[PDB]
C-alpha cells in the first residue's frame, strides 16, 4: 500500500538463481520458501507497513498441555518477531498453561475447550497460523510465509513420487486422491493463511469429515487426508519447504536444509 522507504541489499542476479538444487515456484506460480529465496528485510518492512498481526493457533488436551513452556518461550525467539503476534491456546486445562514472558506486542489468549467464535478471529488478526503443539521453533519463521494459502511440504515425502503418498485411496471416502493426481504431500501440522481462507478450508474439512462419518469411513490419516484434498482443488498460494516441518532424530540434517526452523520434541 505505502511506499518502502530507500533500501541497500544485493541487486537480485536475473542469469543467477537462488537455489539451483531444489523447486522454488509451483506450476501454479506459487513460490515454494527455501532459505535463500528471500530477502527477510524487504518482506518485513512489507508487512510492518501493513501493520500486520499474526494469529497462532496451537491445541493443547490432556498430556499436551506439558509441551506448552517449550513451545511458546522457542515461539518469542523465532516466531514473527518484530510483528504483532497473538497466541491462541485451546485447551482443556486453562489452569495448567505455563507463564511465559512475551515480547512487546504480543498477546496470548487461553480458550477452554469441550465445545467452545470465528468472527473473532476476523476481527483481530490478519493472517492464521495453525500448528502442532509437541514442536519448537529453532530458528526464523517470519513473514515470508504469510499468504492467501499456505501449506507445507511433509518432511518425509518432499522427495517421493505421488503415488507413494500416503493420500486417502479409498473412493467412498472425499478425502480420495487417486494414484496420478496429487503436486505435493503437505503435513497436517503446520498450515495457515489469511483468516477467511483459513476459515474456508476448515469448513470444507469439517463437512468432508461429516459425510465420511455418515457413510461409515474414516480417512487413513484423518484431518491431514482432507487438507491435502482440499489442497489439491484449491493451490496453496505458497508452499513451506521441509525447514517449516522436520525431525532431526529421524530424519538428520540434509544439506538440502540450510536451517531447521520448526521441529518435532523428542
Ligand atoms: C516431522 C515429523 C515427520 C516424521 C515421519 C512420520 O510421519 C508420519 O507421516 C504420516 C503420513 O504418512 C502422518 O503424517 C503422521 N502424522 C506422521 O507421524 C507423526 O509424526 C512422527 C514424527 C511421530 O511423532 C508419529 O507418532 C506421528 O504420528
Ligand atoms: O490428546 C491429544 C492429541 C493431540 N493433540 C493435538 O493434536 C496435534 C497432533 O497430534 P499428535 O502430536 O499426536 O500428532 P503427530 O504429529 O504425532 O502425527 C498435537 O500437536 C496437539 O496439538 C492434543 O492437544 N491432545
Ligand atoms: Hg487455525
Ligand atoms: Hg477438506
Ligand atoms: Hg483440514
Ligand atoms: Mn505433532
Amino acid at each position: 500500500m505505502v511506499s518502502l522507504p530507500r533500501m541497500v541489499y544485493p541487486q537480485p542476479k536475473v542469469l543467477t538463481p537462488c537455489r539451483k538444487d531444489v523447486l522454488v515456484v509451483t506450476p501454479w506460480l506459487a513460490p515454494i520458501v527455501w532459505e535463500g529465496t528471500f530477502n527477510i528485510d524487504i518482506l518485513n518492512e512489507q508487512f510492518r507497513l501493513q501493520n500486520t498481526t499474526i494469529g497462532l493457533t496451537v491445541f493443547a488436551i490432556k498430556k499436551y498441555v506439558a509441551f506448552l513452556k517449550l513451545f511458546l518461550e522457542t515461539a518469542e525467539k523465532h516466531f514473527m518477531v518484530g510483528h504483532r503476534v497473538h497466541y491462541y491456546v485451546f485447551t482443556d486445562q486453562p489452569a495448567a498453561v505455563p507463564r511465559v514472558t512475551l515480547g512487546t506486542g504480543r498477546q496470548l489468549s487461553v480458550l477452554e475447550v469441550g465445545a467452545y467464535c470465528e468472527r473473532r478471529f476476523l476481527s483481530e488478526v490478519d493472517y492464521l497460523v495453525c500448528v502442532d503443539v509437541d514442536m519448537e521453533f529453532r530458528d526464523h519463521v517470519g513473514v515470508e510465509i504469510l499468504t492467501p494459502l499456505f501449506g507445507t511440504l511433509h518432511p518425509s515425502f518432499y522427495g517421493s513420487s505421488r503415488e507413494a503418498f500416503t493420500y486417502e485411496r479409498r473412493p467412498q471416502s472425499q478425502a480420495y486422491i487417486p494414484k496420478d493426481e496429487g503436486d505435493f504431500y503437505y503435513m497436517g501440522a503446520f498450515f495457515g493463511g489469511s483468516v477467511q481462507e483459513v476459515q474456508r478450508l476448515t469448513r470444507a474439512c469439517h463437512q468432508a469429515m461429516m459425510v465420511d462419518q455418515a457413510n461409515g469411513i474414516e480417512a487413513v490419516w484423518h484431518d491431514e487426508s482432507h487438507l491435502n484434498k482440499y489442497l489439491l482443488r484449491h493451490k496453496p498460494t505458497k508452499v513451506l519447504s521441509p525447514e517449516y516441518l522436520w525431525d532431526q532424530q529421524l530424519l538428520g540434517w540434509p544439506a538440502v536444509l540450510r536451517k531447521l526452523r520448526f521441529t518435532a520434541v523428542p
